[PDB]
């Protein structure tokens, strides 16, 4: 109880705040569907989890989303400054995008703090995703520079963290535009609501982005616009294949469409034809090739009959549950289960065709045991297989190093052919 | 890239808006079905393309609303001002009605001007409609004087064109209160769904409608009154047989 004057980085944020108050601020705020961001970015992290890789957060979707929104729409990067006494439009050469990172000190008071990730207009997203996580990893240790803090054209922040739906927030001098990410949730009115009942009907997430803007040099029109480019490209067929190309995943990213009604064919029907897809023809989008390399003048097979579209099925469909004949040792299964299922048996390094085989036995055989997987090999095993593959190598780079320009026939590149033979 | 100082119309916009930061502002949101207006607005229209007349859209519908609500609630129309160093209300005569009109211009940039309709509170609909189409005819064709940008006592916008669902705009001197029209769509959780289990549920469309208000002369209470007639009014037998006759 009682007063005490305000010190350090504090007395900072004050000051501050208190300068802004010269800002005429106007807000818009618009809602988003968020099914496609929860879809696909399950499907880049299971890429990165085999590859012994990281992870990506809706933050870096949202800010790269953030960036090529400005690209479209140039005005909201500018600023306003009076200089030699007349009013002036400040147009900047780059796109420097600031983040809001709350750190706590050593004290243990929490402050925020601004930093600057610069030249953003130049970055595919694997460049963008490269130095975020530069910015972030430094803040913790507590090894920011001065230059980090400068030149910021356009501000980012995530109160929906916590779980708040929206904010109203303050602009500090020196920029025209901050945006801010609310909650990603089920609206409360379906928060006591069941699973199966919420699947039935078809309902999902929501998110809410706001814009808050100085008046003096953009307009209302601009920042509405702004915010329906965000939106239509986060549920873009073209923004996704950026994505998904730039963090090699071999896998059609999943699209965007309603929900279709339950007559006609029957689903079940579908999920079944779904199932012989890819016991039949999943070979063709196997992971079996160590190069990425296609030979330009061979033709391409067409592998439409294994993505969810061409059997009339929908992401509003993935959790729920059809009945499957035994599939898995199972008699019912959801769409999620089978869909990975399938993928782990057809799509990893080993690609197979059984299908044409006319013995019900055989073909049940192969099946069984296909389906089953690759047992996990134990430690004595794998050390014989390092000693076979050493052996395969040495052995030719002994032949390089003492007779040179002799004929050999190398096995260079095909290594694996021996422990295959053994 | 660089500085360059601002001239022209953008010179007039910048002033006002830093003149407009000496009001003490506070904002009301509310949200209202919007079926029955889809309904009867088709209806009305399905008569005129017989009779070979024009068309009618919803900001005139909700213009019309927002004018009789005034009349009920007189406070939102009034203003303040310091004359001979007292503080003042200013109590006007009529219900000038400002529309927010975005005009793009003959180098290529847009502006928003604000544009009255005059005496408004001894007008039917007909009435109504003739001089809003009136305004924006002459807008179009760069044919508005001077006289048309004075005297406003109330103003209208409408983001929603876009698919804005809110916005907290900014209130000009002069003036009490402003008034925002937001998007009538379903709600963001439903718009993946399928048209016949939203039949099924009965699920409805929204408007989301806004007042932005100078609290040294407006209360809270009159401003959460008057967006409660607005929402009566729109959802009222009495409201709809006044446009159908008239139409
Ligand atoms: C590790 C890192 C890659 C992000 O990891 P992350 O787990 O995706 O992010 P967080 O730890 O902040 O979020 C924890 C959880 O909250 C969720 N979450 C975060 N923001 C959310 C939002 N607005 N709505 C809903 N959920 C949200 C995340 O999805 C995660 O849930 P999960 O268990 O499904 O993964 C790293 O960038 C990081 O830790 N960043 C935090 C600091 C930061 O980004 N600050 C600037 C933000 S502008
Ligand atoms: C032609 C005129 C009679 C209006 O015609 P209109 O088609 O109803 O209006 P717009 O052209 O602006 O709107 C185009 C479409 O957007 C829709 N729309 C407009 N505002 C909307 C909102 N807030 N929410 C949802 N849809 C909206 C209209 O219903 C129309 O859709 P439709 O294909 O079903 O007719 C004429 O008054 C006009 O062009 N006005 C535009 C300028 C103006 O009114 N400015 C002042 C607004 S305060």
């Amino acid at each position: 109880p009682g007063q005490t004057p305000i010190r350090g980085i504090f007395k900072s944020i004050a000051k501050n705040m208190d300068i802004s108050l010269e800002i005429p601020t106007a807000t818009s705020v618009r809602d988003m569907p968020a099914r496609l961001m929860f879809e696909n970015r399950a499907m880049v992290n299971d890429q990165l989890k085999r590859t012994r890789g990281g992870k990506i957060s809706f933050t870096h979707i949202i800010g790269y989303a953030m960036v090529k929104a400005v690209m479209a729409h140039p005005d909201m990067n500018n600023s306003y400054d009076v200089i030699d006494g007349k009013p002036t439009l400040i147009v900047p050469e780059h796109i420097n995008l600031g983040l809001a990172i709350d750190l706590p000190q050593k004290d243990g008071s929490r402050a925020l703090v601004v930093a600057a990730i610069k030249e953003t207009e130049k970055m595919n997203f694997s460049e963008f995703l490269a130095a975020y996580e530069d910015i972030v990893a430094r803040s913790r240790k507590g090894k920011l520079t001065m230059d980090d803090y400068q030149g910021v054209t356009v501000s980012l922040t995530n109160p929906g963290g916590i779980g708040t739906r929206h904010s109203v927030p303050r602009l500090t001098k020196g920029q025209g535009t901050i945006i801010g990410v609310g909650s990603m949730d089920y609206p409360a009115e379906f928060q006591g609501a069941s699973e199966d009942r919420l699947a039935e009907l078809g309902v999902g997430k929501l998110v809410t982005i706001t814009s808050t803007y100085d008046h003096r040099v953009i307009q209302g029109a601009v920042s509405g616009e702004f915010l329906r480019t965000m939106s239509r490209l986060l549920t873009d067929d073209s923004f996704w294949d950026e994505i998904f190309d730039a963090m090699n995943v071999p896998y059609t990213p999943m699209r965007w469409a309603q929900d279709v009604p339950n007559t006609g064919v029957d689903k079940n029907t579908r999920v079944m034809q779904l199932i012989e897809a890819y016991r039949s023809r999943g070979h063709l989008i196997a992971d079996t090739n160590p190069l990425s390399w296609v030979q330009p003048g061979m033709p391409v097979p067409d592998h439409r009959d294994l993505d969810i579209e061409t059997h009339n099925l929908t992401i509003w469909d993935l959790d729920r549950t059809f009945n499957v004949g035994g599939f898995g040792g199972k008699e019912t299964m959801t769409l999620r289960e089978v869909l990975s299922r399938l993928r782990a048996a057809y799509t990893l390094k080993v690609g197979s065709e059984y299908t044409h085989i006319l013995d019900r036995d055989e073909r049940t055989w192969l099946q069984d045991r296909l389906e089953a997987g690759m047992p996990k090999p134990t430690q004595a095993e794998q050390k014989y297989i390092l000693q076979k593959l050493n052996a395969a190598e040495a052995f030719e780079n002994f032949l390089q190093t003492k007779y040179v320009g002799q004929k050999r026939f190398s096995l260079e590149g095909a290594e694996a052919l021996i422990p295959l033979m053994d």
